[PDB]
């Protein structure tokens, strides 16, 4: 444990992991404007910054009008945000604070809490728990979180990527003159026989049939806290939309912004039919590919844990029926 | 290397492979009616050039799984009477004679990280008949100093955030620098021609013939180079390369020529050091295993850039 506590300081302490933040600019401009489009709800409130980093979405949080902005965050990273918040003129507005918010002292309750908190498959080395401890502690009642929630999605997949390595060996012969086709059988064994999710990014052709929404986290519930030890999951039901070798399934997330339109509210999605970002998708592969056809019935159940050497380690539990087969599962593990 | 990713890389990186292809097969006469060994054969698709290229006989030696896939395709290509997979390591796999040629892809990333060129040299003791082919036979070393746009725009990034986003993140920049240039490590990244600040400078050169060349790595490989500048930009280090020649062809990792998955290694200054034309950079590489593991490349840099007193930095993969 304190081996990853250091591993992760390291991490946050160093540039990279911010640079690919802010260059994320699906990620930054939906915040920015998840931020300011809620104006009317932080014009002269407080607000407490989860995990700030070098301090951006604070200073987003003070253009849109807030009074006082908490920016806590525990890698050595504070002391960069400090001078950003300075740079810009803001340090009477937005207090950098250092170390985790679970021990930091606020002068008061707050009326607003902002974090992007979401990892790999959303709930990978997230930081959801902070989000939660803060939000019990430091949210004052009928306050309000930025993002607001949470949506899990699923669909099943035909990854041309994969397709095109496993197919890489049969078309050697045509390049160089030696057969290799016998190679097929190893490489969808070393490709798909594992149990690790993939970290990869898809576009919109490798979808096999409607997306399907999953679960829903409503960050504002008390007790949500208690659902991620027992296991984010639910159920789904799709139909293909034709012929192609099922490999597994993608599974993705966005976060949805309050205000504006009750009905039509903002969104920042990090599906394969949308803009790119840094997250990608979680890919769960089957150990081999199935063959499909168009409305072929796909169902399952699909159920993100926590691991148990680490509660940190996203945890994939898969129970799937592709039509007539029989049902199968499949426990992926994030490495 | 019992995994398939490793192989389909070196496979799918075409330079690589076709360069080895032309190596072996533009040999078709040193080859004709010859015995071959390929060290570490992997999925044996060199051994295959070998006997495209004449050879009567080849013997692959593959110490991992991956023999078995191996054993495979030359049976798939109908070549089992004369393509002899063996598996297990070249140090102790017997072979029924002494062999006219070797064939091997040993390389590493900066040439000598994990590679196996100890085996190679292993191999060519012990079964390799006296002055026998080598494909490749021998590796050359080169040098330059760069200023990397890449690093340039990952240092300017902070300053541009003022546009993209209305908040101001410049004074990042000495942060950024410290983090991506203060460390002492390898930097494995493609560059291209436009990074180079000077005329490359071959430092070392390794035959794979020679019999002391074993002890002689555990001292370090290397030498002096000088060099100057082609004018005005932020030095932010050296680039180091490699190619390997095959008897009568050269496949090359330089940044100047088309790129492989071997890229370049980096070796970034702490901080850049302004340079302008006819700058004189003199100094000098060594190649070493790191102590700790000696599979591991260490690369120690002395350098001296115009006026300012020599340097040293101690890098490692
Ligand atoms: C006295 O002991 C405790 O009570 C205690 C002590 C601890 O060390 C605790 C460590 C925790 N977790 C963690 O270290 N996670 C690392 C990976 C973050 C996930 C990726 N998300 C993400 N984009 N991060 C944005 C920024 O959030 C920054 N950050 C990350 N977490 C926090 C945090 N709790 N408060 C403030 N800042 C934080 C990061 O540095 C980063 O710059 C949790 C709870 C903890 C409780
Ligand atoms: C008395 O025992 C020893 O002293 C000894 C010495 C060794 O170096 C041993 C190495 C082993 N395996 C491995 O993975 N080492 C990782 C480093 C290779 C990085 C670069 N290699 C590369 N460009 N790939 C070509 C192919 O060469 C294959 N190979 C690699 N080395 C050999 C070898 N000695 N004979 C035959 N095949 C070999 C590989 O499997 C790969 O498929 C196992 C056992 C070994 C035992």
């Amino acid at each position: 444990k304190s081996e990853r506590d250091q591993l992760y300081y390291e991490c946050y302490s160093d540039v990279s992991v911010h640079e690919e933040m802010i260059a994320d600019q699906v990620r930054t401009e939906a915040y920015r404007l998840g931020i300011l489009k809620n104006w009317a709800a932080l014009r002269g409130k407080t607000v407490l910054d989860v995990g700030a980093g070098t301090g951006i979405l604070s200073i987003f949080c003070a253009q849109a009008g807030a009074r006082r902005v908490y920016a806590v965050e525990a890698s050595a990273i504070w002391q960069q945000a400090r001078e950003v918040v300075r740079l810009n003129g803001l340090e009477d507005r937005v207090h950098v604070l250092p170390g985790p918010v679970e021990t930091v002292e606020l002068p008061e309750r707050v009326d607003a809490i902002v974090s992007e908190w979401m990892g790999y498959g959303l709930l990978h080395e997230s930081m959801l728990s902070s989000v939660l401890h803060a939000r019990t502690k430091w949210l004052k009642e009928g306050g309000l979180l930025l993002p607001a929630s949470a949506e899990l999605f699923v669909a099943p997949i035909s990854d041309q990527m994969l397709e095109w390595r496993l197919g890489f060996w049969s078309q050697v012969k045509q390049h160089y003159g030696v057969d290799m086709s016998c190679m097929e059988s190893f490489a969808t064994r070393c490709l798909m026989g594992h149990s690790e999710i993939v970290v990869q990014d898809l576009s919109g052709e490798d979808v096999l049939a409607r997306p399907q929404r999953f679960a829903q986290l409503e960050l504002a519930r008390a007790g949500l806290e208690q659902e991620l030890e027992a296991g984010v999951g639910g159920r789904f039901r799709c139909s293909c939309y034709g012929s192609a070798p099922l490999h597994g399934f993608a599974v993705w997330f966005q976060v949805t912004f309050p205000g504006g339109d009750s009905e039509k509210p903002l969104v920042l999605s990090t599906s394969p039919l949308h803009p790119a970002t840094h997250w990608k998708q979680a890919l769960l592969y089957l150990n081999e590919p199935v063959p499909v056809e168009q409305d072929t019935d796909i169902s399952g159940e699909i159920t993100l844990l926590p691991s148990p050497d680490n509660p940190r380690r996203l945890r994939i539990l898969l129970r799937y029926k592709v039509g007539d087969h029989e049902e199968k599962t499949k426990d992926f593990a994030m490495e």
